[PDB]
């Protein structure tokens, strides 16, 4: 069993006849397994940001099952179009980039692959990763490398990227990677900058920071929250979170999970992944 | 699924030709549940302290499995007896009373039905509650109290009780608790002071500390930590050893699990129970 799927699912504790969230949907594994263990009385909504993951969720055939496109941010919204308000059993979130996003180049997350360089889960709406970067001061760039990328020489970096489109604006992944890597002295010199830019093109902390203030006033007494982070930066935010409202009294906190080295080597992206469990009190 | 169960043996990451601990057989729930997943080429080495625990064992018809009879403190010796230093691949500690060991009012354990006054787990050897209460001073009583039960009014409880074995000397856990109820004001009277007692008599959190410590030196590469503390001082420590051996390297902390509502009004006496799991790095 791995952390990653089992553990994450069974963090949920569902019930046949309960009503859970999975916020993001993705290629629809958790959804999979959370339908499986459902009877004919639950419930399961779905939402991804991504286009793709729509058209993935749109072809599942079950009554049950419903899916909704947009940020995950908007959950409490979603649930109140719904009248379940106090009624949702589980929200299960997992969190980051799906494989679709990273292994097709011209979604542009890449620096190895070239594509355009967009970085945005939803392309449908939004500044692109090019835009913003064609448009910003080099101070907001130096804070989103600092504050989101935990780059060093953020400062140089941005420097060289306003340079660079000053004089010849860029457009694709590879351009990036090269402008950062020329920058600095010398893993590869672009991952942080990457991560940082994907991080603010998409507003994953934030992001993430609201679902979760949602999602206690959505959850049913015992509702579940089963969440999966990526790395620190999310992981920070969703500690904080957990351990601010579970003091004293609307949360109980059921712990952490990390994946031991056999199932990092199985999966090396699992390398820096925390699982949180949490549950609603009576409150 | 369960914390308790499920969740514990999980932890330890078994495959089918390893060699795993379980370090508290108790009725054989979870060794049962361990050899279960083991192939032909699996071994389980099982210990308990209470000779009933071993009656038990005894009874288990399996090539694969051994029972040692004595303090998990002494897991070390116990693996170099058997040349297995550095070839452990988990140890589960499943921490507290057996049920058998509360149910039975022989056993002394229970100031609800009269019996000795005895709480020891292993009653073969050592010193009983009653020769303890019998032979110790004020202070001594009055720091047990506080210390291990966490219990306002050692003190007094403490005074009263060497007043009345100076006058009557105590052989019944009745007499215990009475003396208990008349020395405080007015949940049960004497239930700290039974807790302070029975981990008094048997050394419970210096048994802790101590198997804690050797298993760092028994774990092959990988090996696992799979343990269930039932209460707060107890978690203490075993908080405190993977906090102060991961931070940095012996050891890869993997987190930690508790029981949610429904698992706890399934079962009472997991109420403040909680899974830690941790990993043998190379260092
Ligand atoms: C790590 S994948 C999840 C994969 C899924 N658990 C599975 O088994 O296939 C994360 C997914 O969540 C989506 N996502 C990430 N952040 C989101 C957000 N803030 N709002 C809506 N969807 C988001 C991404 O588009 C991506 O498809
Ligand atoms: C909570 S019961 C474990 C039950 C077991 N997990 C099962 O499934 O049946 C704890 C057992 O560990 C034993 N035990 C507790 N502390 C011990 C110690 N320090 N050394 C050896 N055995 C101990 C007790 O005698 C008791 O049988
Ligand atoms: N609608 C929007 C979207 C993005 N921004 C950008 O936010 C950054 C603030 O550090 C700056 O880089 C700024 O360009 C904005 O100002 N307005
Ligand atoms: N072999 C032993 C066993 C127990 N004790 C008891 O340990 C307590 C120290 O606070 C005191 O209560 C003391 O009686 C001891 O001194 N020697």
């Amino acid at each position: 069993t791995t952390v990653l799927l089992d553990e994450a699912v069974n963090g949920l504790n569902i019930r046949p006849d309960g009503i859970y969230i999975d916020g993001t949907f993705g290629r629809g594994g958790h959804s999979r397994l959370i339908l499986s263990q459902l009877g004919e009385e639950g419930r399961l909504l779905a939402i991804d940001r991504d286009p793709q993951a729509i058209a993935v969720a749109k072809t599942i055939d079950d009554p049950r099952f419903s899916i909704i496109h947009g940020p995950f941010s908007a959950l409490g919204e979603y649930v109140a179009e719904r009248d379940l308000i106090g009624k949702i059993d589980g929200i299960l979130l997992d969190l980051g980039v799906s494989s679709p996003q990273l292994d097709d180049a011209e979604r542009g997350f890449s620096f190895m692959r070239d594509g355009p360089l967009d970085m945005r889960m939803d392309p449908t709406r939004g500044q692109s990763a090019a835009e913003w970067l064609q448009t910003a001061e080099e101070a907001d760039i130096a804070w989103v490398l600092k504050t989101y990328g935990e780059e060093r020489f953020a400062k140089r970096i941005a420097r060289a990227i306003v340079e660079r489109n000053r004089e010849q604006p860029m457009t694709r992944t590879k351009e990036l990677a090269e402008v950062v890597a020329a920058a600095t002295p010398v893993k590869h010199p672009a991952t942080r900058t990457f991560q940082a830019v994907r991080i603010w093109v998409n507003s994953e902390l934030e992001e993430i920071e609201q679902a979760l203030k949602s999602s206690l006033n959505v959850l049913a007494p015992g509702g579940r929250l089963s969440i999966i982070s990526f790395h620190s930066l999310e992981d920070r935010i969703v500690k904080r979170f957990m351990r601010e409202n579970s003091r004293g009294r609307q949360l109980r906190a059921l712990g952490k999970l990390m994946p031991g080295e056999e199932e990092v080597a199985e999966n090396p992206r699992a390398r820096s992944s925390v699982l949180r469990i949490a549950e609603r009190t009576n409150a």
